[PDB]
């Protein structure tokens, strides 16, 4: 098929010569390290950068869209700007961007499933810090607008390890201060590349427009009754989120607004959505002030619920909640609910919501990657993760703000608010305690033995017949694994996901390497779960009530002592 057209001042093509690198394998949740592994060693960023680009057949990367955001930390220009020339360079025929480079990552997955991108590349480290001496990292979404599958993670490892040239085009200048359209005529391109700067917020609020009553919502935060709210976006990518669809869309005066400015640093604070380092928040819901709190973490996808006087939600109650609640959202009511999934570690509250629905109920890895299957076959709607994340099959990633939403849209519906939505939950279905022990920064070498002896104890075939005591509390083993998961969609195996012992008196300790980490040191997971029948004891403290199991974990994992530590670093 034959075409002529005309070209002023084409952008050349170059091609550079390269060294492969060892560790460009993605974790969980991208490829992440810190931010001056990527801004200077030499050739690192591109390397990566055309090993994500060359995971795409290059037939249907011809003429291809793919989006491009960020959470906004340090360096975010300056990978977009590189991103820009290699796509360009690699035949890749638009690019949508957030304007400002922002786009949170719900917005991204939203924005690739609307214009049926190919994929996308979100610059996020998440919760990690940003700056100069911060984090930076690389996601890479596909065409379901998810997280990339272990397929395309081993297809961009074997590129980078084996990389030896990538193409840039390093005179191209890119603005992303100004909505609209730039068009740029490259050297042996017959069309123009095009690069779309987008609204950070319009297509993401449009897609939220329909899945909530927007009216009913409004009717919550305004008028002489209106719920008094305080949503923190830690300085991160959510701040104009909040302040397009909370206040302006939805009418929450601006002071409900807090920490909305996203800055390359987060303002020097964790952008980690938990009573830890939510500080600003809990410390102003204390004051009684206010009936519901939020924050979200730098890229948009995690989010705490607070109510009044800084009651906690679980994050794992916060799934059981709002799963026996859908019926609240017009969503739901239209579509019906498919089905629910968790990750194996999040607790068995929202099993208890499946079973009185008659609803199936997944139990998956760590990490969204596992639930985009169970939606894309419509085997599961909702889902959640005790890591503070939570979404829906609107689209392939967690997602804050729609948390939130799902919340007020419950207490508007309810007339209800939070705690006593909780409560009212734990006196119907039972209370499910749960905590986490993070063990950060420890010895590599240290958490292997740990584990490989951990597993060993709990797979002993003697395992199942013993008993523990701690003070008065017994704790009888009815079962333990090394958990796997087979993909019940496509197939995939994950193997070493977590080593669970599940107790006879309704209790469960979880063990878990992390997968999310940017440098040498390894982090250990610890999760309690306690279930409590009894409607007279749904107030006791989580620490209180999980100690004895907190008791058994250390003792039999041996952890303090093989990691030099006197207790965790956090505990949720
Ligand atoms: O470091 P981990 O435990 O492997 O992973 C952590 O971050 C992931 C990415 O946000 C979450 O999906 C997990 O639930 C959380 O535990
Ligand atoms: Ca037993
Ligand atoms: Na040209
Ligand atoms: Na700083
Ligand atoms: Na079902
Ligand atoms: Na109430
Ligand atoms: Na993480
Ligand atoms: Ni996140």
């Amino acid at each position: 098929l034959y075409f002529q057209s005309m070209e002023t001042n084409p952008i050349p093509v170059v091609t550079v010569q390269t060294t492969p690198f060892d560790d460009q394998k993605p974790g969980t949740n991208g490829l992440r390290k810190k931010t001056t592994v990527f801004e200077s060693k030499k050739n690192y960023l591109q390397n990566y950068i055309q090993s994500v680009l060359s995971s795409i057949d290059l037939r249907d990367r011809q003429g291809c869209t793919m989006v491009v955001g960020s959470d906004g930390r340090y360096f975010s220009r300056t990978a977009i700007e590189v991103i820009v020339q290699m796509a360009a360079a690699n035949g890749i025929g638009r690019l949508v961007i957030g304007h400002n480079g922002i786009l949170s990552t719900p917005a991204v997955s939203c924005i690739i499933r609307k214009i049926k991108a190919i994929g996308g590349i979100i610059l996020t480290a998440s919760r990690n810090p940003g700056g100069p001496n911060g984090d930076f990292g690389i996601k890479f979404n596909v065409a379901n607008g998810g997280p990339a599958p272990d397929t395309v993670i081993d297809k961009i490892h074997q590129v980078s390890r084996t990389l030896e040239e990538y193409a840039i085009c390093p005179d191209m200048r890119i603005d992303l201060s100004r909505l609209g359209r730039q068009d740029f005529d490259l050297e042996n391109k017959f069309k123009p590349f095009r690069v779309e700067i987008v609204d950070s917020v319009e297509v993401y609020l449009n897609l939220l427009r329909g899945i909530f009553d927007f009216n009913a919502i409004k009717g919550l935060l305004t008028g002489p009754d209106q719920l008094k709210m305080r949503v923190d976006a830690m300085s991160g990518v959510m701040g104009p989120y909040v302040r397009r669809i909370l206040c302006d869309e939805l009418g929450a005066p601006a002071n409900s607004a807090v920490n909305c400015v996203p800055l390359e640093d987060f303002g020097g604070h964790y952008p980690d959505p938990n009573l830890t380092y939510a500080t600003g928040l809990v410390d102003a819901m204390k004051g009684g002030e206010f009936g519901f709190g939020a924050a979200f973490d730098a890229d948009g996808d995690r989010c705490m619920i607070l109510g009044q006087n800084a009651f906690f939600v679980n994050p794992s109650d916060s799934l059981a909640v709002v799963a026996a609640n859908l019926s609240c959202i017009p969503y739901f009511r239209q579509v019906g609910v498919r089905g629910f999934a968790r990750s194996m570690p999040t607790s068995t509250a929202i099993d208890r919501v499946a079973k009185a629905m008659k609803v199936a109920v997944y139990e998956t890895p760590a990490g969204w990657r596992f639930f985009g299957n169970l939606m894309d076959s419509g085997r599961c709607s909702f889902c959640g993760e005790e890591s503070f994340g939570m979404g829906s099959d609107h689209i392939r990633e967690k997602d804050g703000l729609w948390t939130v939403l799902v919340w007020l849209s419950i207490m508007a519906a309810r007339k209800q608010g939070v705690e006593d939505i909780v409560r009212d939950h734990w006196t119907k279905l039972g209370r499910n305690y749960f905590c986490r022990f993070d063990y950060e920064a420890i010895d590599p070498r240290a958490a292997f033995y740990l584990m490989k002896d951990l597993e060993a104890v709990i797979s002993d075939k003697a395992f199942c017949s013993q008993k523990f005591a701690v003070g008065n509390s017994v704790y009888s083993v009815e079962k333990a694994d090394n958990f796997e998961y087979i993909d019940p969609v496509d197939g995939t195996v994950a193997r070493n996901q977590g080593l669970r012992i599940i107790f006879s008196e309704s209790s469960r300790l979880i063990f878990r390497l992390s997968g999310t980490g940017v440098g040498v040191g390894a982090t250990i997971r610890i999760y309690a779960e306690s279930f409590e029948r009894d409607p007279e004891r749904h107030n006791r403290e989580p620490q209180v009530v999980l100690g004895p199991l907190i008791a058994i974990a250390l003792k039999i994992s041996d952890i303090h002592e093989r990691t030099g530590r006197r207790g965790p670093t956090v505990i949720t």
